[PDB]
């Protein structure tokens, strides 16, 4: 469970990525896929994607980036109360995508990095610290959810 102070260090570095976040999506989709290669295969609209430079330039990796962060945004707005809106990622993620918990942890470490990278400013040692709490918060809920599931993750 994380304090009010905890997340309100959250969201003061969401509030930043809310600026832009296309292009906040973008870095850490690259991000992803160059540190767990293994990851983009998990992906039939977008595994064709050779190079950084592809990547970047998928309008329709661009708008699934904007996609994906809205969910976490909008998961993270409820700090913590998320049970409804986990329901359906959780489903969809077990049952057809078929994330382990360790691809959700990857891009989890994606996500800390380009926001280290980006916002120095509002992402220091107690802001990461309340992240990293607040995505595994995220991750336990979503295991939970597949066990309920019939998924190993
Ligand atoms: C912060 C964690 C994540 C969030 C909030 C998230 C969110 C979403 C959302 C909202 C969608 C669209 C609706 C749906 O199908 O449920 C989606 C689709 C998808 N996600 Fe996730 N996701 C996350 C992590 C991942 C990871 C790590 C992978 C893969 C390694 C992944 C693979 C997929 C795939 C394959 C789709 C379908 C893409 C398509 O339209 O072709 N997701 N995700
Ligand atoms: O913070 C680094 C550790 O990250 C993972 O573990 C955290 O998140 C898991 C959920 O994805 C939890 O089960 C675990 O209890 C948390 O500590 C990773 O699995 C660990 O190996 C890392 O040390």
């Amino acid at each position: 469970v994380l304090s009010e102070g905890e997340w309100q260090l959250v969201l003061h570095v969401w509030a930043k990525v809310e600026a832009d976040v296309a292009g906040h999506g973008q870095d850490i989709w690259i991000r992803l896929f160059k540190s767990h290669p293994e990851t983009l295969e998990k992906f039939d609209r977008f595994k064709h994607l050779k190079t950084e430079a592809e990547m970047k330039a998928s309008e329709d990796l661009k708008k699934h980036g904007v996609t994906v962060l809205t969910a976490l945004g909008a998961i993270l707005k409820k700090k913590g109360h998320h049970e409804a809106e986990l329901k359906p990622l959780a489903q969809s993620h077990a049952t057809k995508h078929k994330i382990p918990i360790k691809y959700l942890e990857f891009i989890s470490e994606a996500i800390i990095h380009v926001l280290h990278s980006r916002h120095p400013g509002n992402f220091g040692a107690d802001a990461q610290g309340a992240m990293n709490k607040a995505l595994e918060l995220f991750r336990k809920d979503i295991a939970a959810k597949y066990k309920e599931l019939g998924y190993q993750g």
